[PDB]
């Protein structure tokens, strides 16, 4: 009896048992779908066994429905196992980079609202199914006709708890706005706000930025209730509920420049959109990615729609996939996002990497036997071309992460196609692992793939595999040893077949398209890739070493706290404090609070406290919370309006150790202070570096050969480093003015003069200046004063004295005059005379007078080389009576422009009032210590301006690495460009680098009922 | 520096479908009425919306509203029937996915590519579309409304349903930007072709008005719609726009792909970029800034310079404050750097068919394809004036208002063509037109060569042989086919038949859809194709058109025979008028040349060779070596078409060639088989004499009849099993003269053979240790195709078994009986009902009949490839056209290769009889 001797017989019996022809029967179609019932199935078991002998098992009656392969496998019996080519290649075809994982936010059922919390409900084998909640609904269960239609529907699943809260204040929507907008735009808007958050990287430093969103979505069912009335309805509704906003939206609001697009392939929608940030990211074309999808259960119209199709849903609600109860499933609301970035960027920029996706792959099934049948070969074939994607051999997965809705024909589908591409070539001892988060959650249908990606991430960031639930045994017609499946029902560790955990995702949609992303955890691999100056320097850090042991220095933290309000900003403190006195903040140290604070969004209304230990933050941040000002809290209801003015003075801003402690104690600082020492020494044959770090060296002729010339360079030297060490951290001026030596400095800091040229210009001016003084003596001196005259009272008061001429033009009611001693002795008295305000110097450098025409020649010799470039920011020339200078201009800073700086006289208070005019209000002090300060206060005042921003850098009797955290926390609490990050940098690697942040609260929302009232 | 840094290839356009108001249902007319000028914008229908305005409170509403705008004129029709649907599953269906279905078959067709041939191929499917109207009609009743409903308005299904029904395995997704969502789709499209990932991409985007509760919203806003209802782009009098509804699709492939499947490229897609405003001054407010960037990354995509720019297809939605916003960016990116004698042109095709919101990019993708296709600037309408904010001397801009030349300030054509989402997503997308650069990157026997030419050429210039092309014709159903048919006569009756040359009408017709219900009409010239046509529209059966009403179960079987099949000139002909013929020949010629040193070619080109002793000295020998090499030779022919046999059987010499096209052995060590099979009988047969020879014959006996019937003669034995009631039989010649009146006794048939060869007798004892050998080296292989081996008793082998064709299977061969009658039932038994003759003539064809109608088969498909007294190119079209009409593998296609770089006759296109399919609703 071969095949066709049995070929009849079957066509006979079922025949006989469906009354119909010898022939009539076909082989290309199941029997059970000619009218055969599975009850004669176990009748003709035995008829096989009596006819023939040979036993049906319920797995090979099920792969083999037809007539034509039921024939064959009684007869020959499942003789086709197709080989195995044990040696294909699976290496990467071209050449792309991995996507690192660096965030993660969830809304799903069960209050799943972080990750941690989705952790611990993984772990425990949580089900989060549950009955429809009372609340839900209610404005269709006001009519007989629904309300008994949808009592008959099944109705369980996996509901949120609070779907009609949201913070519009903070989202800046109006009440009417924010009662149209669809729960899915809102799910969008705060899953962004969260994943940033996680990954900690603040929102405002991606304000501008090329970030894509691409999030999944596939039904518009709040539009439904907009269609309630079709006259009463808003045009609001028509942004509150299309599905492009859904992306549009978060892009709006984050200011996010790269692509934004909602993708629907309704059940693989979450991977289809992760699958585009994926190829986007590694086109360029983009450079942070966000990807995810949401889905909301807003009427009953779907759900009652798939009840009355029959055979989809569970009765009890509970999806038990892959198991021998498999009855269906149940319809779930939530949503999940990750953050994407290129695994380089994500290293060079210090991000922990959760986990990474090697590559992904996307299809569709086809001519299927029907448009809601899956088809196996095409699910075959995206596994193939997503592990060519990734260059992983599937062999090598440890876990699959399955669409496993739980349908008992669908199931054995998925198992299948499984079988063909991951468990060929494996041993019987080295299964692959399998699971669904749908039997915690329900089918999730637009956020399915965000759930399961959020679950393997999870999975690969904490090293364990978590069980899948409603389990009772195999699907009968699942052969799991022969395909090499295993289903993971309990707590299990990563078997890491080769030796590296690895992940495969799928999802399938209801349409035919199919999704696969192939996951694997991070490695360790993904990580990497003068002479008595120094005499000087080995006894300080000695001598310090000493100074430290003794009493050890209690580090200055500057801890940031902000919010768009100053309300909310309050209220973040309050809780900040209260986290910091709990015993969890008490364990945790200051820097780790401080980095973790670094790394949150920083808000329009921005507050900084200094503290040294949890005590004085506490205290700090309570008076913060009210209105209590206090010495250790800078506040700031908003930003100001334009950015900050450097003032380079510097004329007097000497005292003996200035710079010494700075130096031993900040690299970036010391890195600039040697690149200056090597200029001047090539200029003049000496380094200043021997003179900052000696601590008899007072800057006077005492105990200096030349203090004329080295002080103006030392002071120079160290404008210059505290400038780059500001732009280190993101300072950058938006103008510069100079007084009578931060010229030189100036020039450079506004692009006019490069570092090297910009020496020069000082290195002449200063020891010409050095023999200038000692070539005259006697009548030929000139002496300087100060006067409490004014500019204009001046031009009445010198035919006194004809000799005299105005030096530097300080303030409204001060200026610096000097000429011949004898009419600058009697002068102080003249002003006397009125009772006014008198000084004279005791520097007889007699700058910026006649005493410098001899000098003027050899000025011009020596500066013969310097090379004027355009100006970069604005610049307030005091050498230019004060007058404005747009950037971008021609070059200035020529020979002659020096020339007359030397000269001439200083317009130091026009300059400073026509910055006042043009709208500045911040004005940045970069000296050894601020004596021009108050110069400019007096100015501004003068000029109608009683608050404005008044920053010292450096200054006697304070220490020197406090005050620059000082002056760095003033200009980003008034908004202006400072990078927080920067103040902490990371200094561990993230295995010893775990402890870098604390688990400081997290942000708080005000959440507010918004919806629309409706009927029918 | 404006070149590629990424190594990207150029995207072909191939296709485009049109869906537009003003009944623009064809690229030809959509051309016609760009370059008219044609306003499409009209008053709502009397009869569409009339399920609201049966309630007083929206009709007043609705009246108080625009509502003018572009419009279809049939928006319910819809051929379920064509698409497989229910009427009840057809009721529930978007008109947008509708379009989709119609636009992609209206597409493959422009781009004369076979809808059958794309079927299980990676082809992806982006398809823009952004509201979801028809499910409101479906919540007229919440209790009613079926659940057919929720595929049938679902967007997703928009693109997988087109998936579904025409088998695409590519990518299948639906993209929502809201009005940039085409030209996104056409982004996505464009970067899966690049990244492998897709062979073929279908791009567009489909709007619908369904319901007015759009428009009556955007009416609610105010100062959004125009009030007369034209948009007025870039105009001194814009003061708004009005929505329209329709669809549009393009055919996508990477341009070495179309250069090398020979596709006519309409146009080529250099780059494209995407993007979004960010905090704009309003999430409804454009920002220029953005539109900047955008047109910056697409043109460094691209890896042009934007100076070069000769036309811009604007966004132009006649806002009198955002077209200014549009003109500064432009302005900024693609104006820079030009002289004042070189302006960019600037159009809009939304001043022609208003405001498709999801298909508005559909739409300028097709106006600018078929803009540089024919090389002409259509003219943007409704423009009295330059816009008073806008300075178009300072920007660089003029806008087109007549029909132009390309200025070409490049050199060749460049346009770009931008759209803009009213929630801030931007897309550019840059093209250009084809350049010529897309479109490139024995000495006897030389006698006789010769001399058949020049003697064909002598009988050709005396009388020309007309040409036999054959016309295909398909549908899904035999009605339809008929119908089709029918309509295509008239056509060729028709001057504009007259006037194309037959060849290009079958061209046409190669590239249509090949559909289950197929026929071919074999013509030589117009008069009998209509002839022929008009017979086929009827179900009258005609010798000269093969017809079936849906295909075969199994693949052919190629029955590879040819004992008796010789004649005088078998092979010349074809060999002259067929390049793959010949060249096949070639090759089989060396290496017999190598084994026995003498060329066959000699003996084919040879017109006084009739293989026979009297004029070839080893005619036992060569005529199986000729005959081997035509039956190579012609199923490489019919490989070359896209033939291949589902099994393989032989009959005592096609054995050789049997292995070879079943992946057994190759063709050299076939090759080998059969030459020293040859030449040993070539001695054998002389080395005896006398008595020791052996006669064949036939007999009217079965081999169950035999085995009582040898009693009588014991050195009897039989040679081949040919039919039940047919066998052959040899031996002595006194038991063979006699056993034929044996057979003569009871009115039974008998004949004795004339060749005495005697193999599978006696006689190949002697020869059997040679050849073994002689095949010594010999690499047998799995096979790749069943195998009903007549060695093995006829039975059936699989395919991919172990190796059979070892030295034993050739020894046991050439000694023991065919199993032919029984391998042939074996196959029948199996399913198999085509059978395929390879043979300088069909001699077992007849025998292969007797078996079929002995197991009860009396509808089996014999098909013969040469025969005497026939032409040999028409005898292998005639085959090759039994192939196709009756399913089996072919690619018709390749029966009309193309000769130029008129090659397609413009014959009617594919009708739909359209059925009105909608939802009854009220409130």
């Amino acid at each position: 009896m071969t095949v066709n001797e049995m070929r009849e017989w079957l066509r006979n019996w079922v025949a006989n048992a469906t009354g119909q022809s010898a022939d009539a029967i076909d082989e290309s179609t199941p029997m059970v779908e000619l009218g055969l019932s599975s009850r004669d199935a176990v009748a003709m078991a035995s008829d096989i066994e009596d006819l023939t002998g040979v036993t049906l098992t319920a797995t090979v009656a099920f792969r083999h429905p037809t007539i034509e392969s039921l024939a064959t496998v009684i007869i020959e019996g499942e003789p086709e196992p197709e080989p195995y080519d044990e040696d294909e290649d699976w290496s990467r075809t071209r050449d792309v980079e991995d996507i690192a994982i660096v965030g993660v936010a969830t809304r799903f059922p069960g209050d799943l609202n972080t990750p941690d919390e989705m952790w611990e409900a993984l772990l425990e084998g949580k089900d989060c199914v549950t009955d429809l909640p009372e609340d839900r609904w209610t404005e269709f269960l006001d009519e007989p006709r629904i309300a008994e239609r949808v009592k008959k529907a099944r109705t369980r699943g996996g509901y949120l708890t609070d779907i009609k809260g949201f913070d519009s204040e903070f989202f800046a929507l109006s009440k009417m706005e924010a009662d149209n907008i669809d729960p899915q735009q809102r799910m969008a808007l705060e899953l962004t706000w969260e994943a940033l958050e996680h990954a900690r990287i603040p929102a405002s430093s991606l304000r501008g930025e090329s970030v894509g969103v691409y999030i999944g979505s596939s039904t518009n069912d709040y539009s439904f209730l907009a269609m309630s009335d079709p006259s009463i309805a808003h045009p609001y509704a028509i942004t509150g509920t299309a599905s492009s906003i859904i992306a549009n939206r978060v892009s709006y609001f984050y200011d996010f420049r790269g692509p934004s697009v909602a993708v629907d392939t309704a059940c693989s929608s979450s991977l289809v959109a992760t699958h585009q940030g994926v190829q986007a990211l590694r086109a360029g074309e983009a450079d942070v990615a966000i990807v995810g999808g949401v889905n909301a259960l807003v009427t009953p119209l779907v759900t009652v729609g798939f009840d009355e199709v029959g055979g989809v849903l569970a009765p009890d609600g509970r999806i038990k996939s892959f198991s021998s109860d498999a009855d269906g499933y149940a319809r779930s609301e939530g949503g999940g996002m990750l953050v994407l970035k290129r695994i380089s960027d994500a290293r060079r920029d210090g991000d922990q990497i959760l986990a990474v996706i090697a590559g992904s792959a996307v299809n569709h099934d086809g001519r299927s036997n029907g448009l809601l049948a899956p088809n196996p070969d095409a699910q075959a074939e995206v596994l193939r071309k997503a592990y060519k994607d990734a260059g992983i051999n599937p062999r090598d997965v440890d876990y699959i992460e399955a669409h496993g809705t739980g349908t008992i024909l669908g199931d054995p589908i998925e198992a299948d196609a499984l079988g063909r591409i991951v468990g060929k070539g494996r041993p019987a001892d080295k299964p692959a692992l399998l699971g669904a988060v749908k039997s915690n959650l329900g089918h999730l249908e637009s956020a399915a793939g965000a759930a399961s990606l959020a679950k393997m991430t999870l999975a690969l960031a904490n090293d364990k595999l978590p069980p899948s639930i409603n389990y009772a045994g195999p699907n009968p017609y699942i052969d799991f040893e022969k395909e090499r499946l295993k289903v993971n029902d309990t707590v299990s560790d990563w078997p890491r077949y080769s030796g590296k955990a690895i992940a495969g995702v799928s999802g399938f949609g209801f349409g035919g398209a199919n999704a696969h992303v192939v996951m694997r955890e991070v490695l360790a691999g993904d990580l990497v890739e003068t002479e008595a100056a120094q005499r000087l320097l080995e006894q300080a850090r000695e001598e310090l070493e000493a100074k430290e042991a003794e009493e050890p220095t209690k580090q200055l933290v500057p801890l940031a706290v902000s919010a768009f309000l100053t309300s909310r900003k309050r209220q973040a403190a309050a809780e900040l404090a209260d986290w910091i006195d709990s015993p969890e903040g008490r364990a945790s140290s200051l820097e780790s609070i401080g980095r973790s604070l670094s790394r949150r969004n920083h808000g329009r209304s921005r507050a900084v406290v200094l503290a040294h230990d949890h005590d004085e933050a506490i205290k700090g941040l309570r008076a913060l919370a009210e209105g209590k000002q206090h010495p250790s809290v800078l506040s700031a209801d908003g930003p100001v309006t334009n950015g900050p003015v450097w003032v380079l003075a510097g004329f007097g801003a000497q005292h003996r150790k200035m710079g010494k402690s700075l130096y031993l104690r900040n690299e970036v600082f010391a890195e600039w202070i040697n690149k200056v020492d090597a200029l001047i020494q090539d200029e003049r044959g000496y380094s200043i570096l021997e003179l900052i770090l000696d601590d008899n060296v007072d800057y006077t002729d005492a105990t200096c050969e030349y203090p004329i010339e080295v002080v103006q360079l030392v002071i120079f030297a160290i404008q210059i480093a505290l400038g780059e060490l500001l732009r280190h951290h993101g300072a950058k001026p938006a103008a510069v003015v100079g007084q009578s030596l931060g010229e030189a400095a100036a020039s450079y800091f506004a692009g006019g003069l490069s570092l090297a040229d910009a020496t020069r210009t000082i290195c002449s001016r200063s020891h010409l200046m050095g023999e200038g003084e000692a070539m005259l003596f006697g009548e030929y001196i000139r002496l300087m004063a100060l006067v409490e005259y004014s500019a204009d009272e001046i031009k009445t008061v010198f035919s006194d004295y004809p000799d005299l001429e105005v030096c530097v033009y300080a303030a409204p009611t001060q200026t610096v005059i000097g000429g011949p001693p004898d009419q600058v002795d009697a002068i102080i008295a003249r002003a006397e005379s009125e009772g006014k305000f008198a000084r004279k110097f005791q520097t007889k450098g007699a700058s910026h007078t006649q005493q410098m025409d001899p000098l003027l020649g050899e000025l011009a010799a020596e500066l013969q080389g310097i090379e004027p470039k355009p100006l970069t920011t604005g610049y307030f020339s005091t050498v230019h009576e004060g007058t404005f200078i747009r950037p971008g201009s021609a070059p200035i800073h020529d020979v002659d422009y020096w020339k007359k700086g030397l000269r001439h006289s200083v317009y130091f208070t026009q300059g400073i009032r026509n910055a006042v005019d043009n709208g500045h209000t911040t004005f940045l002090e970069l000296a050894p210590n601020p004596v021009a300060l108050m110069q400019v206060g007096l100015t501004t005042a003068s000029a109608g301006l009683h608050d404005a921003q008044l920053i010292a850098t450096l200054a006697r009797k304070q220490d020197e690495v406090e005050s620059m955290i000082s002056a760095m926390a003033q200009l980003y609490v008034h908004g202006h460009d400072l990078d927080f990050r920067t103040l902490f940098p990371r200094r561990s690697k993230g295995l010893a680098g775990a402890l870098d942040f604390a688990n400081i609260p997290p942000t708080r929302f005000k959440r507010k009922e918004h919806w629309l009232p409706a009927h029918f």
